[PDB]
């Protein structure tokens, strides 16, 4: 059924709220290319033994080839092959510690179409493993236009959820989280308080009747969730609250006690894991997803990086229990 | 004293084209699935008259992606290349619109959302569309409303300004204006780029944050506009012939007036004429600047869903130019 149910069931199976961010940059892909040479393509060889590699949509034949053969006979496909295999490696190494994976669209678009094929294969692979997914694309537009993102994200990729910037207004959510024609409902996290250094400029400095913009925005997002009856349908509108934004995390959790929060900003952005999880804590802890991207994906051994975040999260979750 | 194509800042490119064609029409190219399907059907019914005309154009030979496919005879596509049929008819639909309408366009605006919902195939089309517009030298806007943290948003900059070679893009600065340092500036190459930030949009509930939120008796959209310009100054964009401008809906007459009043020389991009029914005389009058290119009037479906887009475009060009004339003759 809904994302609410998928998250709950996965939390029951793995007992964490780690969200692993999969945001590969050019340097990471090139590094993977290089390491794999030095290592006799060990990680790619592992990827090929996994069963679900056989269920991805795009250029499967290419993906199943030996690296040595790709490099000589399918050179034009080398970037595709190593990019896709980088993502498969990270997933295969870390999925056992992940409540959910968040892929930031920005990392999949800058080479043109090739990265979108990779992104589709990444979502196919996670769907097959039944791991909850988030597309972080911060979508926003008028209703007629945004329906195309609903199609891309929820029908093409079959994502469970996405991120949305509702500064234009909340009506867009009607065309992102709801498909009237098909009677389908989808989940989204709206930007509330972000991690960038100048985030106060509009999110805090603007207000409406003694409340900061971020509170107004959170409240209006939940009002739209209500109008749509999302939770009735096991889907939700939640909040992106920065892991370096303790006061706001604390406020949001206090005043919206049962909201779903997605919290990026730990690791590469120096956010604080203990404070973030303590301030956003909920006993149904799928309601406080702690996103870790670069601190895992730019680590020579991502499994060990994932494991340590998993263990620390779990030790903090017990403290708060 | 002459600058070659591609070797000048967006400010200069817009002003030169405005001088040439004397309009502020921005043509929106937002093809939906029905548009592509309808094009395929109509071409099939008419022995591909419009595709055959596309294939005559010299610059189709200059686009980057799958020329081997694009330049095939249409009946060969249907028979021998069925897996490339959608790519071919989608790309030729966009080329057909461009070919029929470009002589009237100050700029074309492509909304990214229309090119993504089929996966990679639409991004190949979008790349070819931007390469084609670049060859024709027609000013471009990628309407993507991009936003993210600095490290992430750089990837959009690379896609939009290096891969597509767009002249400009739309940006949502609700996260903050620091992101503009990573969009309108590339520190590594020391290159500067142009953008339009969202100020007042056309959606029916746009007031809910843009007007309802305030700081010291100034509404959010005014604060956002000022902050964008402050960053533009800091970055020295206009000294490098680039700019940060504002998206202001064609239906937002009072907001357009305030913006032009308070920021007299700002660049405004105004969607909402045509399909969305905004008042053209009211918008163009409230947003008017004697340098026409500072009030771009976007028209999309009203042109692209018309059976005769060349004529539809000519009719909006003429209507706009008539209103420009009235504003110029006082
Ligand atoms: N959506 C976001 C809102 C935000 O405020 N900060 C942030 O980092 N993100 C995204 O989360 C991820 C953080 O990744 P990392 O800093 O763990 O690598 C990236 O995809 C960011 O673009
Ligand atoms: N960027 C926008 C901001 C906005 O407020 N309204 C709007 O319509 N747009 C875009 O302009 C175009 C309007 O096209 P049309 O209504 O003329 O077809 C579409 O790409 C919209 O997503």
């Amino acid at each position: 059924m809904g994302f609410k149910v998928k998250l709950e069931k996965r939390r029951n199976a793995i007992n964490t709220c780690l969200c692993i961010g999969l945001d590969p940059d050019e340097k990471d892909i090139e590094n993977f290319m290089k390491n794999e040479k030095e290592n006799n393509y060990n990680n790619i060889k592992k990827n090929l033994k996994e069963k679900y590699i056989n269920n991805v949509s795009i250029k499967k034949d290419i993906l199943l080839k030996a690296p040595d053969n790709i490099i000589r006979e399918e050179k034009s496909e080398e970037f595709f092959y190593f990019f896709n295999h980088f993502c498969f490696y990270i997933i295969n190494e870390t999925n056992k510690y992940a409540l959910t994976f968040k892929m930031n669209f920005a990392f999949y678009i800058p080479y043109g179409s090739v990265g979108i094929d990779v992104l589709k294969n990444v979502f196919d692979y996670l769907y097959e493993l039944n791991i909850p997914t988030i597309l972080d694309m911060k979508i926003n537009d008028i209703g007629n236009t945004v329906k195309n993102y609903r199609k891309f994200i929820f029908e093409y990729l079959k994502s469970d959820s996405c991120t949305v910037n509702i500064y234009m207004g909340t009506n867009m959510l009607k065309d992102i989280c709801y498909d009237e024609e098909k009677n389908k409902y989808y989940s989204a996290f709206v930007l509330v308080k972000t991690t960038n250094p100048d985030s106060a400029i509009f999110q805090k400095n603007l207000s409406l009747d003694n409340k900061q913009a971020y509170v107004i925005m959170a409240q209006e997002a939940l009002n739209m969730s209500s109008y749509l009856n999302l939770e009735q349908n096991n889907e939700f509108i939640g909040f992106v609250v920065g892991a370096n934004s303790y006061d706001e995390m604390n406020y949001i959790r206090t005043y919206f006690p049962n909201c779903y929060i997605l919290s990026p900003g730990i690791g590469a952005q120096n956010g604080d894991l203990h404070k973030t999880l303590t301030n956003g804590y909920h006993k149904s802890y799928e309601k406080i997803l702690i996103n870790i991207g670069r601190a895992i994906t730019k680590n020579p051994y991502p499994q060990k990086a994932a494991q340590m975040y998993y263990d620390q999260i779990n030790a903090i979750l017990k403290q708060n229990m």
